């Protein structure tokens, strides 16, 4: 009894994925999802020739829904963390990261360090549920911190004015600012902490093993690198 | 119960070989066997203080004989894969590679992407039930396929013109090369594909968790590649 | 029941330490426990919200200890090696490491290969039931080994002549020779053979996977190195 058997048998993959993350899942206007993770969801989907059903979570929700085990495994640019790692395995990641600012490609030069961001007249724009909060709130004792549901919309936010910039991983704040052009990505090469991104399983080491040889493969192909690439530039909707 | 205790109790390893693959594994004429992980493998054994049990095996009947549990432990050169991670589990790896072709000296020009390859004319020969077949079946969906039961004698064949060309393992094109002169291995640096080199495990985490330990350090201490290269410029007869 | 969630109810971190290994684990005149291992085991309790509960050991009890379950992990210096392996688990390694030899700076010349040193006339001092005892049995056949039972005193026996030379962790000959001027560390670039520190553990995977979990991220947010480096410049007592 792995959930991998089960899974062979059934010939059906529960992937939990919160559409609200590009470029590793979004849910377009249509109802249907795209992105990375999703992509790389298929394939390891095919590699048993199980179907790909997609349970739509929530940063807010995903360790209810993992406990309550609504799926087998959650794609969708998770960052492994410890607070995770209590109930929850993870694979081995695939994308090495940390967080960084994004903001108003004009005022860069006041976004560089923590030091600069964490003033009174401040305002971090995240969104709830996840390490971008988590982060912020363990980082930001001085500056506002203004909590913004709706992940896709966020960094309009930040064009608009309401915020001063999101810290997010490096990957995303290089893709808002393709999308949004008036956004600048802040030295991403260079990102304040470090994270991965990985995929959350249950604690299950016959299919942990397996995902992680799939995923380890995947990597060293270079078809990893090759999708990540393709996802990135990829012409995504603005917001929705 | 890890079998990892089965074995300290017994003092007996049942290590599984083809003994069809230089240099990994090749029966000699005496019945006995010799090649890198037969060597590698008594190592194992030694630091058990377990007696090496060599079990014959075939790829045809690989997975049958992992799933009768006919041994403990797959050595044998064998091809990391999904198919068999599906069943088993993998040490950590010990040999990076990737498929590539070997062929008659002089008709190397013609074979040097699948592109040329997959042309009507076109004869693959390759020895049954391992990923040298499964690849060629994967890619070839215009020439003919040729299956040679005997991997120890198939190269002969292209020599003899039996066959245009093999694709296999990049380091087993270098050795052949070597071995059969009147053949070339082509672009060996560069194969078509990726894949690894890692023994064949059971479903048992203790033993895993040991053998990788073991191979591990035997990697880092430059055992590895040592007895690696050892076995590589070994002189081989070239059949039987 | 993996012990993770023992732990986690619990609110309690059992970590067996020895005290003799500078600067993994030394216990002060003042009574408390002070090292890198030390620190990095209150980090890892202060992970899980668990209080450090101090476990001492010594290497000749070190698994007694551990089949009697008498700690959740071990954090002392320890040497990855396989005799250890058969019973317990272990962490993903922290330090790569090796043994040399630390003699008489005047002597050094006479003690650069074991070639040398397993001569009649030498006298090699180890503290027992550690790989410097099982590394000095193994490889002198011709000299005289002492077992010093205090490992804090063991270096000042050579400052006094009561031995010739202590073949240890090239990291423990670097900081010996700092406390004692008078010893010298022999070539600890380039050690007699390879191994490596990590964390003992029992054979519980929920466990590992966290405990490698955290001490991947500390090694690669750079913590690791940084709290390493502190406890080797750190200014120690010179034996109690």
């Amino acid at each position: 009894e792995s959930r991998l058997d089960r899974i062979l048998e059934s010939g059906v993959l529960r992937v939990a994925t919160t559409g609200d993350y590009k470029p590793f899942s979004y849910r377009t206007e249509e109802g249907g999802y795209a992105g990375f993770d999703v992509d790389m969801a298929q394939r390891l989907a095919e590699s048993l020739g199980a179907k790909l059903v997609v349970v739509p979570t929530s940063w807010p929700n995903l360790m209810r829904d993992f406990a309550d085990d609504r799926f087998d495994i959650a794609m969708s640019g998770i960052s492994i963390n410890l607070e995770r790692q209590r109930q929850a395995y993870f694979s081995i990641p695939y994308l090495r990261d940390g967080k960084t600012p994004i903001t108003l490609c004009s005022e860069e030069a006041r976004f560089q360090t923590l030091e600069q961001i964490d003033q009174p007249g401040v305002t971090a724009i995240v969104n709830p549920g996840g390490t971008n909060e988590k982060f912020a709130r363990a980082n930001l004792k001085k500056a506002r911190i203004l909590v913004h549901p709706d992940n896709v919309t966020i960094f309009q936010q930040i064009v608009d004015g309401k915020a001063d910039l999101m810290m997010t991983d490096a990957i995303e704040a290089r893709l808002q600012s393709r999308l949004h052009p008036e956004l600048c990505a802040v030295h991403p090469q260079q990102p304040f902490d470090f994270a991965e991104k990985a995929y959350l399983l249950p604690r299950d080491e016959a299919f942990k093993r397996y995902v992680d040889q799939w995923l380890h493969i995947a990597e060293q192909s270079g078809l990893l690198r090759q999708r990540m690439e393709h996802w990135l530039e990829y012409r995504w909707p603005t917001a929705h």
